């Protein structure tokens, strides 16, 4: 059984008295609803509000979210009702606290007295010229604009970072890594980390952009756009590693499908269009997180539709992962809870089997692991469709659950 949650959105920082101190009165809730990891923000000092932006990066106390005693605190209480903790591990680049004699930021500051990343201009990416001294090495991956990129092939980078990522978990409690734009460097560079570190799952964020056409609307085909995420995991080791990725290609493709083309919910082989369908272990299902939704809004799921989502990824194989906002200012909390009761009283994982019974414009059938069965979409009647032996388990908008 295995149930993410991301624990934040856009906003979380501006929680008065505290995000952490907030969550605290969450735990609870989260736990009884059957979540077994809890995606928590960047934790350490952040030239940006939100924390993708990071400096000292041993200097929690200064997070917008909490100081190191309240992280500590709302882990400890995770743990104690056997939840894990994720952390956002954001990598690819790192503001320095100092300038240099070129009068350039490079100079970075760990948090702590001694030496622990220190690092100067040599540490980035020789190619992000608007920091580096041209010495260093090219980037592995792509670039972040507002920010100095590591050279995650310096070697003094690799130990620190690991070092780091042990304290995180050493003087934190994480027990898992939630890896920010991991196509700033390569998976190559990702196992490093996550080779170095043994967390209980690396889940990396590789956004690529959707194969689009004409009018908009995604193509139905995303095989590219899989086959690379599928590929990342390949290089990151494969079934030996830790690594996942979140299941963006599913993401694209359910945002368009709940818009009366649940035709799109099955490949030509009858598989799961996304990530899903070709490597469910490895794939991390999501209706919306900080991103694509809460106030940034970059590619919200439709906003009438948002339970047919989680009736799909809460019901199918992958790793789903809940959206804060949706579990408790929406008020699907009781909803979102009794779909998680199904799953894991149905002994449901990311490697259930799939059985897809219809797959028409607005209705989408489909068995798992032959004990649940699952419909969304606005067609009244499916009924011819359900095996023997099934009674109606829950239900809502356009969506509807039964067990044998
Ligand atoms: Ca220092
Ligand atoms: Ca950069
Ligand atoms: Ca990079």
């Amino acid at each position: 059984h295995q149930v993410l949650f991301q624990g934040f959105n856009w906003e979380s920082w501006k929680q008065s008295g505290g995000w952490y101190n907030m969550m605290m009165g969450k735990v609870d809730d989260i736990a009884a609803a059957g979540v077994t990891h809890v995606w928590l923000p960047p934790p350490s000092h952040s030239v940006s509000n939100e924390g993708y932006m990071p400096g000292r990066l041993y200097d929690i106390d200064a997070s917008k979210y909490g100081n190191a005693a309240e992280l500590k605190s709302l882990i400890g209480a995770l743990h104690g009702k056997g939840v894990q903790a994720i952390a956002d591990i954001v990598i690819n680049h790192r503001c320095a606290d100092y300038k240099d004699s070129r009068g350039i930021y490079c100079i970075f500051e760990g948090g702590t007295s001694d030496g622990r990343l220190d690092w100067g201009p040599h540490m980035i990416c020789r190619d992000d010229t608007k920091y580096s001294d041209g010495t260093a090495n090219l980037d592995t991956g792509a670039d972040f604009a507002a920010a100095p990129d590591i050279d995650h092939l310096n070697d003094r980078v690799q130990r620190e970072l690991k070092e780091w990522l042990l304290w995180l978990k050493s003087d934190l409690g994480f027990d898992a890594w939630r890896l920010d734009f991991a196509r700033g460097y390569s998976p190559e560079m990702a196992k490093v980390y996550i080779d170095g570190t043994s967390p209980s799952l690396a889940v990396a964020e590789v956004w690529d952009n959707m194969a689009t056409g004409g009018d908009g609307k995604p193509n139905y085909d995303q095989d590219a756009h899989r086959q690379n995420l599928v590929n990342w995991v390949d290089k990151v080791g494969g079934a030996a590693s830790a690594g996942m990725v979140f299941d963006f290609t599913t993401k694209g493709i359910l945002n368009a499908a709940v818009e009366g083309e649940l035709w799109r919910l099955i490949d030509p082989q009858g598989k799961a269009p996304g990530v899903m369908g070709w490597w469910p272990a490895k794939a991390v299902t999501f209706v919306d997180n900080h991103d694509t939704g809460s106030t940034q809004a970059m590619w919200p799921f439709p906003s009438d539709k948002v339970m047919q989502g989680y009736a799909y990824i809460l019901t199918h194989p992958g790793i789903p992962c809940i959206f804060y906002d949706h579990f408790f200012n929406w008020g699907f909390k009781d909803q979102i809870a009794a779909l998680v009761a199904i799953r894991k009283r149905n002994g449901i994982t990311a490697t259930s089997a799939l059985k897809i019974l219809m797959h028409e414009g607005d209705a989408y059938v489909a068995e798992i692991d032959g004990k649940v069965v699952v419909k969304i979409g606005s067609r009244y009647d499916v009924g011819a469709v359900i095996p023997a032996g099934f009674v109606t388990s829950a239900a809502g908008n356009d969506y509807a659950v039964w067990e044998k």
